[PDB]
């Protein structure tokens, strides 16, 4: 009867959303991965040669400057070198920054959560890794990514007009979202009454007057972090 057909329709939809979540998660994994690779390659080059002349020429290579807003080296002694140039706030110390600390704590590649950029003052995410030469940490290489760029990547398609995608941490922190007002809120703040759980399937919740279906897919291949690709789908539209 109705209930079994209700379930048949629901499972069909969940199957479709699962597919979508999978290949969308892979897409963002692979996009982020190319950037992680540049940072890794850059740090490994610097481990062998970090003279001021090499640092300058390296950070100026177009494969970096056309990929990141800024690419930079923060050294163990606090010295900072960045391309391209920017006005910089007084007091700046790269060793105090989230990207530096996250990279050293991970002992290798990392992605920060959004943090307030020192110069542009906007939220950004950074790919970073320590520069290690024979066990000696010389400093950390970082490359900055705009949140705007990331929302574009995971929202390449509009899911038949059913909804959109966002990024969220395992602890429920919204990292990247089409709605700037939702960024760095938690799932619990956005959904105080009936909070979607990250494990391990599908949830309904109410947003802006409408029932949405939320589904979370792990993003693999992100070193040191546990992030999910979330689909947020208008429920009534989806079943139509
Ligand atoms: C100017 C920005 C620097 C390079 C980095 N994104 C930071 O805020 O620490």
């Amino acid at each position: 009867n109705d209930y079994l057909q209700r379930n048949a329709i629901r499972e069909d939809l969940e199957s479709y959303l699962r597919e979508m979540g999978d290949v969308t998660s892979s897409n963002i994994q692979n996009w982020l991965g190319g950037r992680l690779l540049l940072v890794e390659q850059t740090a490994q080059t610097l481990a062998r040669d970090h003279s001021p002349e090499t640092v300058s020429a390296l950070l100026e290579q177009p494969a970096l400057t056309s990929t990141f807003s800024f690419t930079y080296l923060g050294q163990q002694d606090g010295v900072f070198t960045m391309r391209p140039d920017s006005p910089m706030p007084a007091g700046y110390d790269p060793r105090s920054r989230p990207w530096y600390k996250d990279a050293v704590a991970a002992g290798g590649l990392t992605l920060t959560e959004p943090y307030v950029d020192a110069a542009t003052q906007e939220l950004i995410i950074t790919a970073a890794t320590p520069v290690k030469a024979a066990g000696n940490t010389l400093g950390v290489v970082g490359g900055d990514l705009s949140l705007k760029t990331l929302v574009q990547i995971i929202n390449s398609l509009d899911f038949s007009g059913m909804g959109y995608a966002f990024l969220v941490s395992g602890d429920g922190k919204i990292l990247v979202h089409p709605d700037k007002e939702q960024v760095m809120k938690t799932l619990s703040e956005v959904y105080p009454q009936n909070t979607p759980k990250i494990a391990t399937g599908f949830s309904e919740a109410e947003l802006h007057g409408h029932t949405r279906i939320l589904a979370f897919t792990p993003i693999k291949g992100l070193p040191s972090v546990t992030w999910y690709l979330a689909l947020s789908i208008d429920k009534d539209k989806a079943y139509a």
